[PDB]
């Protein structure tokens, strides 16, 4: 592996048909027999690993202990028609058959899988690197064909990205994707987050912020993977292990509890349909269930208590699953503004940003970067702004002990962490907790869950309050949320047109009070008239209440204008109120909703169209890549796959800095400097070497 | 075929066959496709309509029951909101189909302590159910044509 | 998928499909890794025939 | 009709230069080429 790593280092910054790459191919050809032997070592045991697990092989295994004789092994392998004569004999020699010629094929298959994995992957990378940089060498395809199984095995783990290197050229980087990283990336919650992120940047995002948003998405996704790993499952100590297990259970099953609460709400409201009010006890009336089974009344009490418990568990499930991301994001953006902007050093927000003013409480807290990965943000800010703003003033702002900086760098102290609850009392950063709770209390999702719980408790005072919970279907079902989004999309316009409706009706009221009052007698009685327009407030209410809701406008409600001096004036008043209010203004309200359906629909189409016509990374259209058959499909899955950039960032974090290659160090340095110039923009490997590749 | 055989038991079953024009004529099938294109959304908004009407029923049963006497008779009242199931049916049956919402059907709220509360109940039910929710149903069909 | 298991061993499985030698091709492709006798049992094939 | 007019105006400004009329696709050969072109090379404010 170390020799191959040296060979891969010689290929750093190597152009297509480079002299070093062609020399390396000649070196492999000069030692072709040895290379074939090495490749024949890897595929034989990779094939052996899957053969022993095959159903046909198990038919030969007859020993109850799980062993197999050499003669039985001999007839098992040649029945697969995958190995030759000498190959089977070599496998027999490698098998540690006992004095009874019995072979433990379980350990035999797994004996070399782990020791030879690192070298096998690097050989696959070496052949892949040479093939893509010397594509017109007939001598190299022979090695690729002989290593087809090795390449196929490591295909899901061989990640490749393209970057703009320091040499002002597009370079292709090959790295390793671990099994855990790919498994976590394929989780449905992570995939849903990716779809939401893609929709946001394509719809309401810019080109200059596209890569910075993408990196921020990667940082959030990595943090969420840690949370999922922590909550996953395979006297103080006894309770703590059960407490975290209980909390993890709620975090894992947060959405099922949300569904369960919605189900219980319908069950409670179904029972409430049987309520009946009667003067007689089961001049005040009594409200009681009316059913013959006799089990619904106890069931309502049981469901009401159960619903309250589930709602309470949702809050605990939420603050252990979603709150850490909220704190992580807020700490992340605050730290960068402290360093790269000097938010509380230079600009000092002008009291109109409640978010900025609230974050002042956490600057001097000893545990400010609790969720954010960078634990040395204060150290970095001090080195950047200390000279221009004052080291002692920066330390006071960030709550840093300057005298403690050196002693920590000198040696390390190991104190006594007493596992007592009393010692745990004063170890709580009260100021940080106040800041953290303020962030949680300003979260829309947490406030909704809090309202759901409060309503559940009010349900115990009157059960009818459990009706409010049936609203949850607004966000419980995504189909309704999309439908309701068609109402809230133009919500501001809907409010204004209703306000405009109130003003136009007031103008009609003023005309009526002044000129048409006699026609507003709404009493069939003859000696006591119920005049509806003897007061402006009463007449305005009359127009807004019965006038708007009437099919034919105000004219339907008011007395006939026939045989009267003002008949023509009243026909204009009635027809104009019908047109302007009933016809035009109600069409605007309906028109806004209909237009919202079209506007939301094209946003989905626009996002889908952009993803299938342009690359998310380089921005080059699919038309250019389609010169080569299936060019755009291969480009978005192999060359500029956005998932590989996610994996490459995780690869750099786990890998030791001393082991970073020249290309890896270049990208890693720019990640720490927040410079996204390594992302290819408007260029790709295929475009840079069009003459050589074609 | 089954409906044709049932037609022999009662000839009126032969009416079902007139539905065939849905696929017999391609023009109608395209028109009907504009309804089934957003059929799932149409079902959900009707379900949403049932939930919003239930919330109005709960408010009525609790606070506005006196106004639900639908009997011109004076000694035997036909109270429509003395039971939740009856009151919910009343809102779903006459309330939704009324042009001006529930207010048109129920007794006038004038000269009463809860008059302002009842005007908000009547105007909001007109806006949310008659105006907004029926526009969504019509909006889904219109959007499907586009 | 579960309903199609009834037709795998039927003597006239490719009645309408033009390829009448699908069973022969499947046996040659998966017989070595899954067992020729087990494939024949699954597809209702007589190896001696 | 009014909605697409706003979209058309916004789309044209973000896809073509107001001065030379060359599309953003040509300038995007260079990373952030169109952004620099509309802020440094052919900025309409500089002509003012
Ligand atoms: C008010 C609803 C808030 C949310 C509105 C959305 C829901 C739409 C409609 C829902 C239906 C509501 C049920 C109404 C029927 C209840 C009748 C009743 O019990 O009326 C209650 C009135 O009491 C109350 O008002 C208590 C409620 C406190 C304040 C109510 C406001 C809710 C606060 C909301 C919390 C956060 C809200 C902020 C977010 C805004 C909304 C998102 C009287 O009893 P009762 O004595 O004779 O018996 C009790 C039996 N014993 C007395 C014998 C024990
Ligand atoms: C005379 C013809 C003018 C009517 C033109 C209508 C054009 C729009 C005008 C609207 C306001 C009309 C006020 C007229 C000013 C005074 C007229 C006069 O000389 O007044 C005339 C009476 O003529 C009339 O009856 C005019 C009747 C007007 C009815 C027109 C119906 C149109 C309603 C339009 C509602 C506006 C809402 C628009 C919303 C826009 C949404 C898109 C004689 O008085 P007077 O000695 O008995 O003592 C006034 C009475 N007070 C003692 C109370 C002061
Ligand atoms: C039920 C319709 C099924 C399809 C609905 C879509 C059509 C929309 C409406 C169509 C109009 C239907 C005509 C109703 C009037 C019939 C009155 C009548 O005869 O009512 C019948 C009721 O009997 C029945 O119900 C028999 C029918 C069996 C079950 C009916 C359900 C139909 C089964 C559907 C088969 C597959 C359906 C699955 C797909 C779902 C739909 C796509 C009674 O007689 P009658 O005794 O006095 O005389 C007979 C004269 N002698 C008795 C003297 C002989
Ligand atoms: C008091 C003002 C609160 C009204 C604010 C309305 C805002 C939304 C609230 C809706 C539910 C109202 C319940 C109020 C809680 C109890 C109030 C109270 O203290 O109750 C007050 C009475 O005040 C009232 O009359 C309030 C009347 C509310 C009418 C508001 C009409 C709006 C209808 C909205 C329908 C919701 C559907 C929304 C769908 C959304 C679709 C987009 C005194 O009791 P109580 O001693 O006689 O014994 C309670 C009676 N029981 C014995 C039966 C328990
Ligand atoms: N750089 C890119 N990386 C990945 N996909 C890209 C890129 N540029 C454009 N795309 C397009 O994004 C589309 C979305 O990816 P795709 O649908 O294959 O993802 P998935 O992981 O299989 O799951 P899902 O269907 O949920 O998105 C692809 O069809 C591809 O054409
Ligand atoms: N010649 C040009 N000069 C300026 N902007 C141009 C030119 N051609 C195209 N544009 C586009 O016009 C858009 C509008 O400019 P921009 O939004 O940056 O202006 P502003 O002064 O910051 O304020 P505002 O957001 O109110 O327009 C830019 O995003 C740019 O892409
Ligand atoms: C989690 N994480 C990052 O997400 C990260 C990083 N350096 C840069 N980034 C983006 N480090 C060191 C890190 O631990
Ligand atoms: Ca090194
Ligand atoms: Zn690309
Ligand atoms: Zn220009």
């Amino acid at each position: 592996k170390d020799m191959v790593v040296m060979l891969l280092s010689l290929l750093e910054g190597n152009v297509v048909n480079g002299m070093i790459a062609r020399q390396m191919v000649d070196m492999l050809v000069e030692s072709s027999s040895n290379v074939e032997m090495i490749l024949k070592f890897f595929d034989m045991f990779l094939k052996l690993k899957d053969i022993v697990g095959s159903e046909a092989f198990q038919d030969y295994v007859t020993d109850p202990r799980g062993l197999i004789s050499k003669k039985d092994f001999q007839k098992a392998m040649d029945s697969q028609k995958q190995f030759t004569g000498p190959e089977i004999q070599f496998l027999l020699s490698c098998s540690e058959a006992d004095e009874n010629e019995m072979i433990n094929f379980e350990e035999f298959a797994n004996r070399f899988q782990e020791p030879a994995r690192d070298i096998g992957f690097n050989v696959a990378v070496l052949l892949t690197n040479l093939s893509e940089h010397v594509p017109h060498d007939p001598r190299l395809r022979n090695f690729l064909e002989l290593a087809e199984s090795i390449l196929e095995y490591f295909r899901p783990y061989l990640g490749r990205i393209e970057i703009m290197g320091a040499s002002r050229r597009i370079e292709r980087i090959y790295f390793e994707i671990s099994e855990t990283n790919r498994a976590q990336w394929e989780m449905p919650q992570v995939k849903e987050s990716k779809r939401q992120f893609i929709f946001d940047v394509v719809n309401e995002g810019g080109e200059a912020e596209k890569m910075e948003l993408f990196v921020s998405f990667c940082e959030d996704t990595i943090f969420e993977m840690q949370i999922a790993a922590q909550i996953s499952e395979p006297f103080w100590g006894e309770l703590e292990v059960q407490r975290v297990k209980f909390l993890n259970y709620l975090s894992r099953n947060f959405y099922t509890l949300r569904f369960l609460a919605l189900f219980l709400a319908f069950a409670i409201n179904f029972i409430l349909l049987f309520y009946k009010v009667s003067d007689s006890p089961p001049n005040m009336v009594y409200y009681f269930l009316e059913e013959s089974t006799g089990y619904m009344e106890p069931a309502l009490w049981c469901l009401s208590l159960l619903h309250t418990l589930v709602a309470f568990l949702c809050i605990i499930g939420y603050n252990c699953l979603k709150v850490p991301l909220v704190i992580f994001k807020r700490e992340k953006e605050l730290a960068r503004k402290l360093e790269f902007d000097g938010l509380y050093i230079t600009e000092q927000p002008g009291d109109d940003d409640v978010k900025g003013q609230w974050d002042r409480l956490v600057l001097n807290t000893p545990s400010f970067p609790s969720n954010y990965w960078d634990k040395f943000v204060k150290r970095k800010v001090l080195d950047k702004h200390g000279d221009i703003f004052g080291r002692e003033r920066i330390a006071e702002l960030l709550g840093m002990d300057l005298a403690s900086l050196e002693i920590t760098a000198h040696n390390e102290r190991k104190p006594d962490p007493p596992p007592g609850l009393l010692t745990w009392l004063m170890s709580i950063d009260v100021k940080y907790q106040i800041w953290k709770f303020g962030v949680i209390f300003t979260d829309n999702s947490f406030l909704y869950l809090g309202w759901y719980m409060v309503m559940s408790l009010l349900g115990h005072y009157n059960n009818f309050f459990f009706a409010a919970h049936l609203l949850d279907i607004a966000m419980g079902v995504k189909t309704l949320r999309t439908i309701l989004s068609s109402v809230t999309h133009n919500g501001k316009q809907l409010v204004m047109t209703v306000g405009l409706l109130a003003v136009v009706v007031y103008l009609y009221t003023v005309v009526a009070f002044n000129f048409f009052r006699k026609f507003y007698n709404k009493s069939e009685d003859e000696d006591e008239p119920d005049m509806k327009c003897d007061d402006m407030m009463t007449c305005y209410l009359f127009h807004m209440y019965v006038g708007v809701r009437a099919g034919g406008g105000i004219g339907d409600e008011i007395e006939d204008p026939a045989g009267d001096e003002y008949e023509l004036y009243r026909v204009v008043f009635d027809i104009t109120f019908f047109f302007f209010v009933i016809v035009i203004l109600l069409a605007i309200i309906q028109g806004l909703i209909i237009d919202a359906f079209g506007e939301l629909r094209d946003q989905q189409e626009q996002v889908k169209e952009d993803m299938e016509t342009k690359c998310f990374i380089c921005g080059i259209g699919s038309d250019y890549f389609d010169t080569t058959p299936h060019g755009f499909e291969t480009h978005t899955l192999e060359e500029h796959n956005l998932a590989n950039y996610m994996f490459f960032l995780m690869y750099l974090i786990n890998k030791d800095e001393t082991e970073h290659t020249g290309q890896e160090s270049y990208v890693w340095k720019m990640y720490q400097e927040r410079c996204w110039d390594f992302f290819p923009a408007g260029d790709c490997f295929r475009k840079q070497y069009e003459d050589q590749l074609s």
